[PDB]
């Protein structure tokens, strides 16, 4: 999380829905295993698209109101918000090369 923004649900509403930019949210949980797997692609994500992207995760096992307020059928999840509209999103794990193509598709 060298370069990775922890929200939680009460600074959600600040953070991510009165955002301005592009937030990528990952929601995630200890216990599930493939978020630590992504973590550090994200972490060089954060450092490569510095300014571009604001690259986050979110602990659904503290912040659990956060998965059922946007449907999350299962983690790890990631969420697009541009300026708190949420432009795309993932289910599931991606790798380097296909998450630098979505996350590049989403910025344009």
């Amino acid at each position: 999380s060298d370069k990775i923004i922890h929200l939680t649900d009460d600074s959600f509403d600040t953070d991510v829905l009165k955002a301005d930019g592009a937030i990528l949210v990952d929601f995630w949980a200890e216990w599930c295993g493939p978020c630590k797997m992504i973590a550090p692609i994200l972490d060089e994500i954060a450092d490569e698209y510095q300014g571009k992207l604001t690259v986050a995760k979110l602990n659904i096992d503290q912040n659990p109101g956060t998965a059922p307020k946007y449907g999350i059928r299962g983690i790890p999840t990631l969420l697009l918000f541009k300026n708190g509209e949420v432009a795309a999103t993932k289910v599931g794990a991606l790798s380097k090369g296909q998450l630098k193509e979505f996350l590049d598709a989403n910025l344009a």
